[PDB]
């Protein structure tokens, strides 16, 4: 076929119940992330080809990056939780990977007020217990699919993309390959 098990996609031994619709795991650590969100804008080219009634959903994963790995889960769920995912990824990443100024949970909040999010709001969402299932929904997430390695996207908790099984000598028809395949996926 032109789409394959093992080629654009692989299969998942175990299948995932109630799993989100559209599933990304993502490291703030990770490089091919880094790519991912502002090189190849991958999620947001994958929505622009999901139908109507399509739920997209992204996690942060606690094995990179150690201490400050886990920081950086409490605080993507403190972006969830308040709504500003938008205004805090791209300076995370440049945080971490490209200036590298962000070396403690003080660093990671400095980021989000010169995001504009009051001190206020900010520690008492870091403290609450919504954030907390919203990490240990991040936490179970990744648990389910056994999940060592990242960028990882999951379609219906069944098919995980594979990447590594598309064309790189262009960048732009990388993308459109990786949404295509998610949205043949979708459609399964």
């Amino acid at each position: 076929a032109q789409y394959e098990d093992g080629k654009q996609y692989t299969t998942l031994e175990k299948p995932v119940a109630g799993a989100p619709q559209v599933l990304e795991f993502f490291s703030f650590f990770c490089p091919h992330c880094y790519q991912f969100e502002e090189v190849l804008h991958i999620s947001d080219n994958v929505k622009k080809k999901l139908p109507e009634g399509v739920k997209m959903t992204k996690y942060h994963v606690n094995f990179m990056g150690g201490d400050l790995g886990k920081d950086l889960t409490q605080a993507w769920a403190v972006a969830m939780a308040l709504g500003v995912e938008d205004k805090v990824t791209v300076p995370l990443f440049e945080g971490v990977q490209k200036t590298q100024t962000i070396r403690s949970a003080s660093d990671i909040r400095d980021v989000f007020i010169n995001a504009g999010i009051k001190g206020e709001e900010y520690d008492a969402a870091w403290n609450s217990f919504v954030v907390k299932s919203l990490v240990a929904q991040q936490e179970k997430a990744a648990a389910d699919v056994q999940l060592r390695g990242v960028p990882a996207m999951f379609v219906n908790g069944k098919y995980q993309l594979n990447p590594q099984g598309m064309d790189t000598s262009n960048m732009d028809v990388f993308v459109q390959q990786y949404a295509d395949t998610v949205k043949y996926l979708s459609e399964k």
